[PDB]
């Protein structure tokens, strides 16, 4: 079995977002919206249910670990079910949780050279945390080939660089490089079962599509329903294209893309607080369901048992 | 009225702590301990109930704001009840929450030159956050005199430097300076009512004691019951003295100190997960109660109406 646990399913800011009173956030607080609160984007993976690899360490990590019992196996006075961390980018919503793991260093952290550069300069987590019992031990994710983390020896990870959209603090946001952003294929090598995980997806091409057809489950960017959602909700002016996100709806959107993948389990994750698919009663949620696409929620468990071929 | 809201009452790591299986943390998880979960040290202050000053921005800030309704007055599509932030030190447990307020910049942040130096070098929040709509606007806390934040014009803040115990990442942890750590007197200038707040207190002297006698409520470091608590619980080797904390019990401890203050309301805050006072049934909790000392909990409201003289 490959076990996938969704710790957090929201985009940056979570749901509801602390400073937002958009129709969803305010509707949630007022008790009029049928929706469930979500913490920030993060999943955990395991090949045995005991040793876990954390993919992205969100600012909500304390609440996320608390909610998932295998995160505390209680085998010793100090213990954790996290055996390694993999980072897919250097965004604040995917890295700030490392600060909350300071009491448990050293930790093995896998990330690209690009991300390690951000996390030793602009957001210098590797430098800061080194003062807590050795801190973060960097394992380089190369831009080709695959890697296996010893704690989960049956999971083989193959990174795929995606279009670079480095965070605003990055000494190179204006000068994007391959390795700023990854999607990950993860294979259980006992069964061939494969997960493709890309919480940020701003572009697809034929190479990416072909590689995705090899997957059994696609767990992909669900940030916005429409490219101009933030303007429609009155909560800003950024578009999906500016932020590196393919919206669900419209030409070139992810629902059009996912139409090419009938055999795969398809799950949207990293959903912004503005996205109507969070409202369980919306026509947008009904449309995703009609298309065989699921909307990730906190605490969702995905089990991959086998490969489709 | 001066309104004091306890957002978080635990020391670093919170309660239970994510990687800890000490008698308290494991007893809480097992359901055998009568105790309440706590997020990391933070309070909010107001003179009117509408405009709030956040003192320390903890890693748990999202959950803390969510739990306290005046933090979201819903006056516009983007809004917050936080009108300014005051930092008493540059520790990770008092500053990491600023990253979670990125969507609402600019913010007015008050801190000493010492703390601003840490937060522009070793943990460069001021630099990072400047890329989110202007980021954090520094207002210098001088080491003498007082300051008033315009949003709460009836609250007068008077800092008192405490013994310096800079965080492990600080380019000057080995070279301590006045201004690394503050306690704060806050006066409602309509009534003379005064709060003294010192979540980290590693030393008292006559000057500090005299100034404390002017307060109506003392809200002070409750980290450890005994100086060697972490060793007693088997979860490490650090002592209170090494960490800059006066333990409750023993000579020179805070209960002995607080005995000198019979007229004041006395509340312990920043309580470590190991501290037996978290167990509502412990002899230690019974002793604090016998002494007229309260144990802060998340969501505790303290109202100061008047001054004792
Ligand atoms: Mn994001
Ligand atoms: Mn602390
Ligand atoms: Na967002
Ligand atoms: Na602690
Ligand atoms: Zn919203
Ligand atoms: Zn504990």
């Amino acid at each position: 079995m490959m076990y996938i646990q969704v710790l957090g399913s929201a985009a940056g800011g979570g749901f509801p977002q602390w400073n937002c009173n958009c129709v969803n956030c305010k509707g949630y607080r007022d008790g009029t919206l049928k929706a469930t609160a979500r913490t920030q984007s993060s999943i955990a993976l395991s090949d045995d249910g005991v040793h876990w690899i954390l993919c992205n360490a969100s600012p909500d990590i304390r609440a996320q670990l608390q909610a998932f019992a295998p995160m505390q196996p209680a085998r010793a006075l100090r213990d954790t079910g996290i055996n390694a961390i993999v980072l897919l980018d250097s965004q604040i919503d995917h890295t700030t949780g490392l600060l909350s793991l300071r009491e448990g260093c050293p930790h093995q952290v896998w990330c690209t050279d690009m991300v390690h550069q951000d996390l030793t300069t602009g957001f210098p987590l590797f430098n800061m945390l080194s003062h807590w019992n050795g801190g973060l031990q960097w394992n380089r994710i190369e831009l080709e080939g695959s890697f296996v983390i010893d704690a989960c020896p049956n999971l083989k990870f193959t990174p795929f660089p995606l279009r670079s959209a480095a965070p605003p603090y990055s000494p190179h946001r204006f000068d994007p490089h391959p390795g700023d952003n990854l999607g990950l294929m993860v294979e259980d090598t006992r069964t061939g079962g494969k997960l493709f995980y890309a919480p940020g997806l701003g572009q697809v091409d034929e190479k990416l599509l072909a590689m995705m057809h090899g997957a059994d489950c696609l767990l992909v960017d669900g940030t916005l329903w429409e490219d101009d959602e933030m303007q429609r909700r009155g909560v800003g002016t950024r578009t999906g294209r500016e932020m590196g996100h393919l919206a669900q709806n419209g030409p070139g959107g992810t629902l059009e893309v996912l139409d090419g993948f009938p055999r795969q389990r398809k799950v949207l994750i990293h959903i912004n607080n503005t996205n109507p698919i969070l409202d369980e009663n919306s026509p947008e949620r009904a449309e995703v369901l009609r298309r065989g696409v699921e909307v990730a929620f906190d605490g969702m468990s995905i089990e991959l048992l086998e490969h489709h071929h």
